[PDB]
Formats: structure tokens, sequence, C-alpha cells
């Protein structure tokens, strides 16, 4: 019934508490969750392709939206990417 931060937040390893650090950061300096908020971080706008940049470079899988709603969770989202790679 609303609220925008301070999910839960239980980290893990380097990829885990960094990104949840990244986008608490650039979704607007704020502090969210590893489940993040689940609709904004992906953000219907500029974030889709500034997040396929992190997705890229960071993530190596490249995936724009994709990953950003269907794994809208920073323990899914690591899974992903510190796991398969």
């Amino acid at each position: 019934m609303g609220v925008t931060e301070a999910q839960y937040v239980a980290p893990t390893n380097a990829v885990e508490s960094k990104l949840a650090e990244i986008w608490e950061r650039v979704l607007g300096v704020s502090g969210i969750g590893i489940l993040d908020n689940f609709f904004q971080i992906g953000g219907h706008s500029l974030k889709a392709m500034a997040v396929a940049a992190q997705v890229h470079r960071e993530y190596q899988v490249e995936l724009p939206l994709k990953v950003l709603f269907a794994q809208p969770t920073i323990k899914a989202l690591a899974q992903y990417v510190a796991t398969r790679s």
C-alpha cells in the first residue's frame, strides 16, 4: 500500500551487496531490499537502457527488461550472473 525502499535487506556476496548498493543509489539514493521493489528497478524509460549497460559490462548476459522484470530481485540476478556467468 505504498513504500519505495527498506523492503528487507539481507545480502550475501559481492554481487548481491554491490548491486543492492548500485540499485538503491541509481534508482534514487534511498536504500532498497534484495527483493527490490519488484517494479521501479526495471523502469519503463532510460532505466531499461542504463540497466542493460550494467547487465552488459558487469553481468555479461546483456538482457534488458527480461532480467529486470523476470528476475526483479538481486537474489535471482546473482544466481543468473555469479553462478553460470
